[PDB]
């Protein structure tokens, strides 16, 4: 099913019914927007392929190098975020990506975007903004005026016209709660899980340095893998499992000694969970097949990033 592989492993779709109708059509399109990134995570990339998917399923995708919202989330100067979401969309394209870029600042400083932006400030409580941030807003002692301004741009409707689809994290739904009460026309969304950082402390950030970037070394990602949060028996919580889930290839063949149980066959993550679950898979079995399926799925992407 087009719908089934789109839905898999997405934490919510809203709505499912909608977006069985937005299939249907010849023509459809899916936005996504990130804050430029100094660093590409996996975070990142669990993303990237949520739209390779809507991609494969006939979407064409837009992708908003969010440079503004990065300016207001106290990121820097502009034409320094500029730069940094140019160096992103070269990861993007070395993700395998077939994707239109749009710089924020291009268009959201025209006087009928900022009318908007003053239209949907008088529907929004100074309240809900705030509530609506507390996922994605800057560590602030003394919180800025910047930061309740920031999702009322994330929902004006020139971000969505002739959009069908918008994909997020889970860390932004309550700003896509306020999109879906306010805008005019209705936009699905697709919601992905937010991951864990390795150390299992919160979730994975460029600024908690807490996750695997995809330009990492080999040697780098086995020494974050070695380090890592990874509970024997224990599933929720754990980043190594969550990698396994959202990255790896099924059948998977486990290579170990044969005085820890020889090599291991799974053909399924879930598979994957009650072995581990039950102990029949200790964590430094999977931390070496994590470590070494994670380098092979992220070498081309390092190759690319490194050609020249
Ligand atoms: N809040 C996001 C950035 C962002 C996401 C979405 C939008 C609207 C749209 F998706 F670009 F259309 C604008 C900016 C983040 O945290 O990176």
């Amino acid at each position: 099913d087009e719908f089934e592989m789109i839905k898999r492993n997405t934490s919510e779709i809203i709505s499912e019914e909608e977006l069985r109708e937005v299939l249907k059509k010849d023509e459809k399109s899916a936005i996504i927007g990130f804050e430029p990134s100094g660093k590409i995570h996996l975070g990142h990339y669990l993303q990237i392929k949520k739209m390779i998917d809507l991609q494969n399923a006939g979407f064409d995708i837009i992708i908003l190098l969010a440079d503004l919202f990065a300016y207001l989330n106290q990121k820097g100067e502009l034409d320094e975020i500029r730069k940094i979401g140019d160096y992103n969309k070269k990861v993007f394209e070395a993700m395998g990506l077939k994707a239109k870029y749009v710089y924020g600042s291009s268009f959201m400083l025209d006087k009928d975007y900022t009318l908007n932006v003053y239209r949907l400030a008088l529907k929004t409580t100074l309240k809900r903004a705030r509530r609506s941030m507390e996922l994605i807003a800057r560590e602030d002692e003394n919180p800025k005026v910047a930061e309740v301004i920031y999702p009322i741009m994330q929902v004006n409707p020139l971000h969505y016209e002739g959009v069908d689809v918008a994909v997020g994290g889970m860390e932004q739904r309550k700003i896509h709660m306020l999109a879906r009460e306010l805008l005019p026309k209705k936009v699905v969304c697709i919601h992905n899980p937010v991951l864990t950082g390795l150390d299992g402390e919160g979730k994975m950030s460029s600024s908690k340095g807490n996750f695997i970037a995809v330009d990492d070394s080999p040697e780098e990602i086995r020494a974050k893998i070695k380090k890592a949060y990874c509970p024997a028996g224990v599933v929720e919580g754990n980043p190594i499992m969550e990698i396994a889930k959202y990255f790896l290839e099924y059948p998977l063949t486990i290579k170990r000694p044969e005085k820890f149980g020889g090599d291991l066959t799974v053909n399924s993550y879930e598979e994957l969970e009650s072995l581990f679950k039950n102990k029949e898979l200790h964590p430094m079995d999977l931390k070496n097949a994590v470590a070494e399926e994670l380098i092979k799925i992220l070498e081309p992407i390092r190759k690319r990033l490194l050609e020249h």
